[PDB]
This record gives structure tokens, sequence and C-alpha cells, in this order.
């Protein structure tokens, strides 16, 4: 989680699209969905991200409907956005043991238990937290088996980005779980 506000310049695709859905939370506007292969993913917008401004207009108190509206009525040429990076999330780094375990049980993305003497324990991982990303990759809507596969196919060092479930549940709300599985950008970023 990069601590600060950064600026991104977007450009609508051939189809007029930017690949973004935004959700109103606590009188801000947050990224609910980033579509793979979109101007939004290229410029590196992330699920969870706060949008403070669009085109220099403040977003405070905007509905989702309204933020969606504004994006459609902007010249594709240059959409400036000012972004606070994943303010609702934290990242934990952990080490697998000899037996290739970090030390927790989870279900539907939600960590539900932590195991004694594990790295999960030593690093103070919490239950009631939804997994957002592993080792830099968005894992939301993937099935547990897939999430579990990512964890085995990772090095010894595992980095998890987590979000309190109450907040996660407020964000994905009004999002059908297939759009997540299919459309939500699950790719390693591109250099």
């Amino acid at each position: 989680i990069k601590q600060g506000i950064r600026e991104v310049i977007l450009c609508k695709d051939q189809d007029g699209k930017i690949g973004l859905r935004l959700k109103s939370i606590d009188n801000g506007i947050f990224v609910q969905l980033v579509q793979a292969n979109s101007p939004a993913s290229l410029v590196g917008l992330r699920f969870g991200d706060q949008v403070l401004q669009i085109n220099g207009e403040n977003c405070a108190g905007w509905s989702s409907d309204k933020a969606h509206k504004v994006l459609k009525q902007a010249f594709g040429e240059k959409i400036t956005m000012t972004i606070r990076d994943r303010p609702f999330e934290r990242t934990i780094t952990m080490h697998k043991d000899s037996t290739g375990h970090v030390g927790f049980i989870f279900k539907n993305g939600k960590i539900t238990s932590i195991v004694k003497d594990s790295s999960a324990a030593r690093n103070g991982l919490l239950t009631e937290h939804n997994i957002c990303e592993i080792n830099g990759q968005n894992v939301i809507g993937l099935k547990d088996s897939q999430i579990a596969d990512i964890l085995s196919t990772s090095g010894t060092v595992v980095t998890i980005t987590i979000m309190p479930a109450f907040i996660f549940e407020h964000i994905i709300k009004r999002m059908a779980p297939s759009i997540m599985k299919s459309l939500m950008d699950h790719t390693i970023p591109e250099v």
C-alpha cells in the first residue's frame, strides 16, 4: 500500500470504455471492479483504490451512479484522476514452513482461523478479513481452490493484501460473482 496520493491519466479505448466500476463508500468513491485489458488496468488502478478527484473535480459525497455518469461525459482524450492507494487495505508478508504452509484457514476469501506457531500467527494476520491480492495479484472471485493454488505456486515468501470483511462486503455489494470471476482483472501487472 503506497502511502499518498498519485495522479493517473486515462484514455478511453476504441469502444469508449475505461474498464471501471466505482462504488460510493463513507462519502468517498472507491474502485469496485477493474476490467482486464482496459485503460484502467494499464494505468494501474486497483480494486479498493480511492478516487479523490476526476478532471480536478472533487468526488466527495458522489453517488456511484453519478461517478459513472461523469466518466461517460468526459472527452476520452485526457481523463485525469487523483487516487489514494487502497486505503481500506493492509499487506502482510509471511514465510512458508518446511511443510509449505503459511498458517491459516479461509473460506470464500475470508480468513476464518489462524494456526499456532505459524507465520500467520507471528505476523498477526486477522480473521474476518477478505483476501484481495496475493503477491501483487488480484484474487477476488477466484475460487478457494484457485486461491489455494496461487499460494502453493508462490515462493516461500507470500505477500497478502487483506480488507476487513464488513468493508469488503459493502464494496462488492451489487456485483454478481461471475463478473468477478471472469471480468475482474486477475493478471500479474505488466512492465
